[PDB]
Order: structure tokens, then sequence, then C-alpha cells
């Protein structure tokens, strides 16, 4: 294991358990008490978590609060701050792409959010890359800054990207690694101080992460970790008054927060994400590999997971559903290509899919049972690749239609089928939905997909045969649409939009004209 | 005829003659040295046009060195002037709206550069357009820099778009408004002082432009305006050493004038523009209407007109050249759908085609016969729109590839066509090219459209069913691409490449660190 | 040494030389005929480089033409190129982080450019920087592209950053590393294949440079290497005709390029660089030491390098000019802080000295001397640093001015003095000058700052009581302005500017109106 480590990820276990602390005015600390999470696989407390209680949050606040409105650096103020990023950010970028630290996270990541290895892999690559963007002066020139030209000798004005200063950041399961460290660092990288707090039950790859931007530079007063449960992280929000908040996680809790702190807030919220297939039928093959994963990989808990797929009847005649049966069914729990659902149960996944199936004409296409022989404790669901056909016309129904587009944070998706006549119909009920994540639309005609983009919203929408629902990485933009709330993550134009705001410096040095004169009130 | 005008555009005659001067210091001139331009309709001496002599280029000479490097603006330097070009701007916009004075351009320019009455009113319309792009702050606005973070406390660095200073236009003959107008302004925005150059033919329109420019507040001493034969305008740039000279015409002068300045030019030569048709045979009514137009419109003499159309095997049968047959043949004099050609006389055109007409399995599909019943003098040619079809691997042998690759500037255009397996030969025929101005790729299959665009080069190329080769607007770039002398127009790019350069500005103000102790030397 | 390394920096002698070879069409080759380098500190024939003669670069010309017009690739074409010129950039930035790699290079650079040790790893600094800026995705957004909507739906115009395909680079003896690798990569990002020549009394760095980026993943095919004399590059240019040509190196040549290359060519020419001191007296000692590294560090050989001093009057009872003498005297030979001028000859140098105090009003102020004990070889100049006082009202006059504003490539400076009365004529000799690449104005006033800003041009001026001539690092533009053939370096858009052209592509894919019908002719 690696230097900065603290722990093993295949040792721990059981009868090996790790913990994971706090970071806080600059040292490592517990908390009163500890809190077990069990291993997703089999039940074993293995990881004790530090879970500060609401009345130890104190430290916490008094850290934020050191730092000033205008940020622990500015464009104007400490700019030696933008090349120490791009240097720590180099300087972890190297070591995340040591092949025994890229083996240790994604390691780790299986353990707490267990998903195959390949898409662990995936995380730690598209963190590491995100770091090979930000070296040098790349974070310098996030500070970049505009002018024009005034009304006269001595004026110009110039538009700035201000840091808040004390912000938060909070998380959710099931990317422990990629969503936090890059919002972590867009935080930094514009000049704020972020309190950062990761579901409890994968925090430990934050901790171990952040041992290693330690040992790569980042200073010890910059950043704070915080272990709660979501009560006590609710109380230092509104205790300790941040003046930005990124939040990550189900859309009940981000609407709650966005209410409680007034609209202080950037959001990442759920999905329920859509793929539309074209009338042009062709790589069948592909297209049905793209739906298996989009769906299924790491058992459907992405807010990028394919939730409904909307087919075209040329479609049907093609063998996709055939190919994605087979392709559901090759998924399994010893390489989790299927796995535990940390939560949704068994029960509700159930349930649901029997709610779906009281609707006229609606049957399962596959799936649709448990998972057997295994050891996951009952608190995490663990079912087959399940997908249930709905006919479109009863989707559009009232009370079908909030049942159809539930997400459930598991593998499951609903599949329609459209004739040529009804692309209204799916558009309509695109538009209906209350999130605008993701969203695919298999088509090579320019003239299907100007309309059906022209018509939709989502804020991350892959258009093409190649298209698909999941799989942003950090070279593009991954965020919702239609939602003056609505975060990004990954690129420049991500991290300025959340992790700074506009200050406009506008100079006016003279000289007062020789002939200026006091003019009359006004 | 409006305020501004010195001119008639339907009384201009033999009989009643209209005199073009020059501008050079604030004033218009009285020269006597006529050029006497016949009219391109029937022969009459109808405008002479005093053309400044060897000697007497000393005032423009003059006039130039009156403007510094550092311009008559730029952002730090008398930016109220910024304001004032909005001001200008705003008003020529609301002047050339008015339908007497569309109208009065329109015909005027049809006197001079014959052409259908909906063709000069177009070049009007972007006229006017592209000022309503400048009014207000706009100006103001390409003068925006940017700037980043330094070192330390109190640097910053600054990049602006500096003014050359005195500056060269000089444009063709076959849009009298558009162009000079354009790049006109374009260098006026930027802080420089040019000297505008429009061949003598058709300078009338301009002269009538400035003259409503100054009535809108173009000051006197900003602008020259200088008619000369080239020898003459050759000898001012040498004379004069302006700082950049926009060139717009063929590539003959365009070399020369590049060698002869060194290399401070921007430059809009010849095309030999291309339209492939892809394999999706569509529409074909409407590609034929948008070929005849590419192709004959104004007789062919634009800059962007359809000299050569590469058919795919798939259209020979969809009845596309018999269309364009017929849609070339209900062109006619009366109403300038055809006309006179400027700069190719009849015999020049007829000898080209029976050239090609050598090579094996040619034949000319419709035209190749001059104009009846018209009195275009004999120094214009006057010629049916004319299509020769040329077997493509005919095209590509040595010297026979040179002989159909020229360019006549006259309604002329080659037809050739390709299978599906001879896509590479089209290709290599583009690549051969040694003009790369405006193309057409006439598909919706974007594998074929991807393939084309990333192998081919032409700085203005159109890709879709709809795809023209001709009339790009004031909203998108036009120019050729492959060369680093390459002008643009029109845009906000365009004139900040064309009329701007870099200047870095790096404050470094202090201050001088506590821990600054007088380093070795190094 | 390193392992990529065929040299030994401190080794290599008379008794045990190097050599420097080609390499073209994917493989290290030699030429016919081997010329020596001498050692510029004792005269031995130490590298023998393997210089092409004018009937041997056929290869060359073969190589180069195998690079298409639209590039190696461009934002449609191999778009995986990008990716993979992040990857070799992010190898080669930590290849050349290492200690022992940065001294190998920093030494290296020393016995062939002379200069002192910290000066040789600031150009390995600077590089290693600049390759940490293109990592990830950087390079990939080099090629980010703008768009516009169209005029209807399906129709959407876009502005792309293209190749230019088959260029040529070529760099001097002052910075054998920073300038040709940093214009190198840049070439390459955009999807050009480049072929590099360095001058061969130090393309030995380049050389070790280009083994480096093999090993971190440069292909083979991607790029050339010639070394030869200017007549023989010369030829190449005019038999291969690259679509761009970069050159930096003397005036003389570029201006003959120029015009060889009818302007198909960016310049980094000569300059001759301006300190202004304003009224503000402060921080003489800063203010001091910065006016000895501008104007003797690396014994002034840099294009940036203070060339002359205008002295605001209040100065002249600072004590500036006795710690300027101070500050020269302690610069040696042992250390390089003064050392072998290899484009100015002693005899040379004194001349100009001579010339000078010809003039009325003028006396050498420090040095003026040849340095002693010394085995320089008499082709390169051993001067003592040197600075000669000219009255300002003297440099004005005819003939006194070009003498004074002449580039002199070694340390040599003139000093003048102006009143509070007479910034017009310091500004009116700024204007005069025919180069414009870097400047300083030291003073913290904004009135005189805006003033002299506004009324001077040099591409890279400094402004603050911290300013200075020399030192520009790669977080912002260095480069000349006022001419459209002046290249950057170093930054994004000095690379777009420099290394890619525009082109414009605009979709019009439909659909065609239901209720389109056939227009009339136009
Ligand atoms: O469902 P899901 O698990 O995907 O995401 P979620 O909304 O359940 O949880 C995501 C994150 O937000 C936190 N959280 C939950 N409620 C909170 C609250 N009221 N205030 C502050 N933070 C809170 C959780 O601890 C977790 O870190
Ligand atoms: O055919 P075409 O008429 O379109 O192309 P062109 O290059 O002949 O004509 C374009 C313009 O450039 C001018 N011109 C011609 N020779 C010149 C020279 N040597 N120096 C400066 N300007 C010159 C012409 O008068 C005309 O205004
Ligand atoms: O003075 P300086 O030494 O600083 O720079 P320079 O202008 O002398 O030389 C700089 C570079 O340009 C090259 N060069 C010189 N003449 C050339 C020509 N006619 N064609 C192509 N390349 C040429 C040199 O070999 C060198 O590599």
């Amino acid at each position: 294991t690696p230097s900065f480590a603290t722990v093993s990820p295949q040792e721990v276990s059981g009868s090996s358990p790790a913990e994971v602390q706090n970071f806080v005015q600059g040292s490592w600390t517990a908390s009163a008490n500890w809190n077990w999470i069990v291993d997703p696989l089999n039940g074993d407390k293995f990881i004790k978590v530090a879970e500060v209680q609401g009345t130890e949050i104190k430290s916490f606040m008094e850290s934020l609060s050191k730092c000033p409105k205008h940020g622990l650096h500015n464009p104007l103020k400490a700019p030696e701050r933008y090349l120490m990023y791009g240097d720590i950010s180099a300087k972890a970028a190297h070591m995340l792409g040591q092949p025994t630290v890229l083996d240790f996270f994604a390691k780790l990541i299986q353990r707490v959010s267990p998903k195959s290895y390949q898409q662990a892999l995936a995380e730690v690559q598209v963190s590491q890359k995100f770091l090979e963007n930000f070296c040098g002066d790349q974070v310098r020139f996030l500070a970049r800054s505009f002018a024009v030209p005034g009304n006269h000798l001595g004026q110009r004005s110039n538009g700035y990207r201000w840091p808040y200063g004390p912000v938060a950041i909070i998380t959710p399961f099931n990317f422990p690694l990629e969503i936090p460290l890059l919002q972590l660092m867009g935080a930094l990288y514009m000049g704020n101080k972020p309190v950062l707090k990761v579901d409890s039950k994968v925090s430990i790859v934050m901790e171990q992460m952040i041992r290693l931007l330690h040992d790569c530079g980042l200073p010890a007063e910059d950043m704070d970790f915080i272990n709660s449960d979501g009560a006590v992280m609710n109380k230092l929000l509104l205790e300790a008054n941040p003046k930005m908040t990124l939040f990550t996680g189900s859309s009940r809790v981000a609407e709650k927060l966005a209410a409680d702190l007034k609209g202080r807030v950037k959001l990442e919220d759920a999905g329920f994400d859509w793929k539309i297939l074209g009338p042009d039928v062709q790589e069948v093959d592909y297209v049905a590999w793209v739906c298996d994963q989009d769906a299924y990989a790491c058992s459907g808990q992405k807010c990028s997971a394919q939730s409904v797929l909307f087919m075209h009847k040329n479609w049907s005649s093609s063998g996709l559903l055939e190919k994605m049966k087979k392709l559901s069914e090759r998924r399994k729990l010893e390489d989790l290509t299927i796995g535990p659902v940390l939560t949704v149960t068994t029960e509700a996944m159930i349930e649901h899919m029997n709610n779906l199936l009281k609707i006229r004409g609606s049957k399962v296409l596959f799936g649709g049972e448990p998972l057997a022989n295994h050891s996951i404790p009952k608190i995490y669901g663990a079912m087959k690749p399940t997908a249930v056909f709905v006919p479109l016309e009863e989707i559009l129904k009232s009370g079908n239609f909030e049942l159809v587009t539930k997400e459930i944070f598991g593998p499951f998706q609903v599949v329609t089928e459209y004739s040529e006549d009804q692309l209204e119909l799916v558009l309509e009920a695109c538009e209906r939905m209350n999130a605008h994540l993701t969203a695919a639309i298999v088509s090579n005609d320019p003239l299907f997909l100007q309309d059906v983009l022209g018509r939709s919203v989502n804020g991350t929408t892959y258009a093409g045969i190649r298209a698909r629902t999941t799989g942003a990485p950090q070279n593009h933009w991954f965020g919702p649409a239609g939602d003056p709330r609505g975060a990004g993550i990954g690129t420049p134009e991500a991290i300025k939009l959340v992790w700074s705001c506009h200050r406009e410096i506008i100079y006016d040095v003279g000289p007062v004209p020789e002939s200026w004169a006091l003019p009359s009130a006004t």
C-alpha cells in the first residue's frame, strides 16, 4: 500500500477494521463516539467513522470563520496561491497515475461503494486526468479576467472571478472519489476554504485522498473534513453560514438545503435519465451494449444511469431487447457487474416492479428476481438487472406517470415503444419530468436529432448512434440544466460557475479635465 | 435621391456623366485627370473618375503619416472614440435601412457592377446589418482585453488589441459596397487610419457611402479615399509604408503585394470553390436551385462562386443536371440574372471552354455560346451560363488539372462525377488546389460530412443538404484558410484579427517584498 | 547523465567531442560532411554538427509532403492525437522536472550558449512549466471552437482552429531550449508537421530534448530536425513550400524570409528595447538591480535586453547610476555573469562605442574595455558591461538616432536623461524606432503610466516600479506588436495565433420548408 495510506483495501474486514477520522484546524481528529459501517458484501463491521455530533461542531465553525469573504486568495491577493495549487495538482496527478496508487484507490472504492474493478478504476482515471488539467499555470488561468475601455482617459472596467470564502461540499455514496475530489479542488482553486463532507459509508476514500493531497503540498489550514449524519451537517450549515454550499445527492435533501440556505447553494441532484432511439436502426450490437452499461453498470447506482428507454417501433424487430436480456444475464456478483444497492432494498425494488405491473399492457422483459447465494445485509438491495415494459400511452396518464418516472437508484429501467407518429408523446413525457440531468438520443438523422434536442432540456445530453447516458469525463460538462442552482463539475467553466462570483472593478484614475467646472446639481 | 448623394443612379449616362473625386486631408479633391469608365451595358463614357497620378500621392503619404503606430485611439488612449464609432455606426445603419437609401445604393451598384436588383440589394442589406452589429458599446467591446494574475502581489499581465496605425485597403469591382465598407469600418474601429482604394470601375458607390458616413459623423481626418490605377497604388504602398494592408482581389496581385510589402498584408485572394454532392440524393429541386445561384448569380462574379461540382454517381439519375440546364436558361440580361463579365472577355471564356473540350470524354452540358441582342463592349464578356463536364480521372492528370482548376471569373463551371469508390480522388483534387476559399458538401450523412470536412481546408465551408458556396452574411466568418495572411471580414473576430495585433502590458507595481535582498548576480 | 542523453555536458571537450545529428523520416541520420563548432570559452573543436547541404534536402521535402494541408490532425480528424500530446507533455514535464535532468539541460545550455547557471536553469524551468500547462485535456482545449445559431432551423455556423500542415521553425543561438521547444510543441499541438532548425552552434540542446520527447511518446514521423547554415535552410523553405514558417532571429533574415516566403511567416525578430524611468523616485536599489539584470544577464544576449535607458532628471541624484556601475563590476567570466558574445566581436562593440562618443556631450559611464585573462576565440566578443551616456537632444537628431538605436547583441546599453518638460522627446524617440518588442516603464504614477502606455507600441511592455525588460515567462505573452507577422510564444493564445488559422464550417441540414417554392432567378 502507498506511503500516505492508513488502510489496506484488500485487508480491511470485521477482524481487521479501519477507522476514518476528521480533519479540522490542521490536524487529524476523532470524535466523542464512533459509528460502524458494515461491509456491503457480508455485513461485517469493517470501518468505524468518527461521526461528529451536533454539539461538537464548534471547531468546524471556527475554522471556516478564519476565511474572510475575499477568500484565502483572489485575483488581486496572494496570487502565488494559484501557482501553488498548480504545483499541488501536478504532484497529485503524478501520484494518482502510479499503477499501485490507481489500484489502491480502485480497490478501496470497491469495498465501500461496490462496483466492478474497471468502473472503480474509471473513477480514479477521471480524477487523475482532472488534476492533469490544472498543472502549471492552469489554476492561475481560472482567475483570468476581462476588461473594457471606459468613457474617457483613465477609465477602464474589469470583470473578475471572486471567491466566496467559507464554503461547504456535500457528496454522496456512489462516487467516493471523483465527485468530492473535483469539487474540493475547484473550491480551493478559486480561493475558497471548504469543509468537505462525504457520505460516511464511503468517506474512507476521500480521507485517503486528503492524506495524499497533504503529501503533495495541500496546506493543513486550507480545508476541513467532517464525517456526520445529514442532520448534524444541516446544523453546521445553518450555524457556520457558509457563503456557498455544493450539494450532490438526493433531490429531497437538495430542495430542503436550498430552502434552509435560502438558495445559497449549487445542486447536483437526482436524475431520471432517458434514452430515445430514433427511427434509423443500425449498430444494434453496439447500441445494446451501451444500453446494458448505461442501465446496469454499478447496478444502476449512477445519477446518470439509464432509467427509461423510448424505443422507436423500427427497433422492435432489431433483436435489441433480446441482446439486452442476454447482456444483463452475464452480470454477476463475483466481479460486481451486479451487486449491493446501498440506498434501495430488495423489497422496495420488487414492490416498485409490482406497482408498475398493475398497469395495463406492462410486462417484465427480464430480471425481476433477487440475487441468490449472497451475504449482502438486508439494509442493501440485491437484485438481478430488471427492465419492465410499460406501453407509452399508459405512461402519459396521470398517476402512472409519477410512478413510471420515479427514480430507483438500482439496476432497474422502464422500456417503452413509440411509433413514427408518436414522437410528440415521447417529448411530452420528457418535458413533464422534474429532473433534467443526462439523456441520450440514439440516431444519426440530423433532422431527428435537432428536433429532439431543440425540444428537450437535460443538461448533459448525448446525440448520435453511439449516444450514452453515463460516463461523462472531465473534458466536458456534467450537470443538470433548467435550474439557476444547477452545478457543474470537472471543466474550467464548471469550476468558475460553481466556486466564484463576478466582481466588477472599475478604474477611474483621472486626469480630471483641466476644463472641469462644478456642474449644476442633479 | 438622398441628401448626401451627388449622383442619381438611374440618370447617370453618356449625356449626363458623373464625377468621382478623392478624399484626402479632410477634403474632396478637384482633380481633372479623368479616367473615363464605360457603361458595362452599352459602352457610354458615363463616369469620370479623378485618378491620382504619380506625383499626387504625396498628400496621401502625409495624411497617413499623421497617424502614429499607437493609432488614432487604442484601449488606453482616446477611448471615447470607440463610443463615437458606435454612434456613427448607429446613424449609418439607420440611414442605410431607409427604403429610398437601400434602393439608391442597390441601383447604383447595378450600374457599375451589373447584377440583379436583389443581389445588389443583398449587398446593401449585409452592409446595413453589419453596421447594426456595432452600435452602442459594441465597438468598445471590440477593444475588450483579458488579464491574468501574476506570480506575486502587485503583478498582473494584460492582453490588449492594439491598432496598427496607418493602414491601406484595396478592394475589387464585384462588391462595390460590402467589401470596402466592412473593412473600412473594421480598420477605424480598432484605432487605425486607413486610406481606401476601390476599383475605379465601381468606386462611385463607396464615394457616395463615404459622404453618407461623413453626414453620420465620420471625422474628416480619420480616413482617406484614393482613386488610381494599380501601379500608382503600388507606389503609394511602397512610399508610405503602411503597417497593415488589406487586399481583396486577384491572386496575382495579392502575391505581388505580399512580396512587395514583405508580408505586412491580409489577403482575400481568388478562389476555385467546389461543391461535393454526397450519396444521399434528396431535395433535388432545392439543390438544383442552389447550384444555379452559386454558379451564375452575378454571372459568377463572386469570389465564392461555384466553379466545380463533384457529382456522386447516385445523383446522375436524379434529374439534377436537367434542372440546372433549365434554370440556367431562364437567366436573361433584362433583369441582369446574366450580364457583363467585367474581367473576362467572351473570347477568353470560349477559348477556355474549347481547351477543356480537347480532353477525352468532355462535353458541354449547357451554354457555351455568347449572349445575343446586347451592347456590352467587347472588353467585357457576355456569355450564357456555361457548364462543361470533364471526367474525374482526366481532371487529375497533370496539365489537365491546372486548366480545369483555372478560375474563370464569369458564368462558367466544371462538372464531374465520382462513384462510391472514388471519394479519395475527389479529395485529392481539392487538396491539390492552391486556393481554399468557399466550399459546399451537399449531404446530411454525418459520417460522410465529417470525413470530407476532416480532409479539406476551405475557410468558409457549408455542410448539409442546403449547403451553398456563396452568400456569406455578416453573422459568420468569410475568408480563406490555410494561409497566415488570410483575411476575414464582417465578424468581431475577423475585425480584431485583421485590424489589430496583440499587445501585452504587465503591471508590476510592488510592494518590493520585505524579504527582498539584492540577489547575487546572474 | 540521463537515459535519453548521448552527451555529457561537463565532459564534452576538444578531446571528447560530441556530435549532433539530424532526424528525418523517423530516424537519426548524419550528412555528407560535418562542421565543427568551437567551444566559446577556449576555441576547442568540441561539437561536430551534421550540416545538410543544398543538394541533400530531398528527404526533408519528402517528409513534409506527407502532411496534408488538413494536418496530422484537426478538430474533426484524428482528435485522439490531441489527447496523445497531452500525455506526451505530461511525461516530458515530469522528466524535465527531475533535478538531474534540469541540471543536465542547464549545463548543456551553458556550454554552447554561455550564460550563468541560474539563467540556463531558468530556460529549463520555463520549458518545464510550459509543458505542465498542456497536460491532460489542455491540448484538446486549444482546439476549442465556437458556434452561433443560423437564420433558420438546421443552420448553425462554427469557427474552428485549423492547422496549416507542413510547417517550418527556425530559432537562434541565445535560447537553445526555450524558444525551439515551445514553438515545436505549439506547432504539433494544433496539428502541424514541423521541420525544426536550430542554430548549429547550440542545436545540441534541442537534439537531446527531442530524444527525451521520443522517450515520452513523440511519434517518430511527427517532426523532423535539420542542421544547416542559413542558405541551405532558405533553399528548403522555397523548395518544400511550407504553409507556415516560424522564424526567430535577426531582423535582416526575418525580412528576407518574409519576402521570399511572400509573408507566409510569423516573426520574432530583433528588438531595441527601452526602459523609461518616471518622475517618482523610489526603490532605487531594486530598480538598479533590475537595470543590471535587464542589460547584462547573458551578457545582453536576449532579444528582450535593455538597450536604452531614459532617465527622468529626478533620478540623477538618486545614486542609481552609481549602483549600476558597481553592479556591472561584480559580473565575471568564471560564473558567466559576463561572457562570450557569439554574434558581435569585441572590435565591433568598441567601434560602436567610439562612434557614439563622437556625439557632443556623450561619455562612457562604465565599462568600455575588453575582458582580460580569457581564451575566448576572437570570432566571439569579450567585453566588460558597457553603458554610454548620450544627451537626449543629440539622440533625436538624424544620423545620431540610427546609430544610437542600433541593436548591439552584447553587454551594451545607452543611457540618457530627460527633464519633466521632455517626455514628448522620449516618446518621439520610441515611436521612431523600427522594433517594438519589450519595454519597461518604471513608475507607479497611473497618469504617467497610462500616458506612456497609450502612446507606445512594444508588444511586451512592463509597467510599475518593478518593471523589467527581460524574463517573460510562459504565463503571459512574449512577442512584438505593430506587425501582422508578429509571433507570440508560450501562451494558449500565442500557440493558436501562430500555429492555426480560422476555418468556418456552416451547417445547413434542413428541413427545406414544406412551403418552399422555386423563387425567381437573382
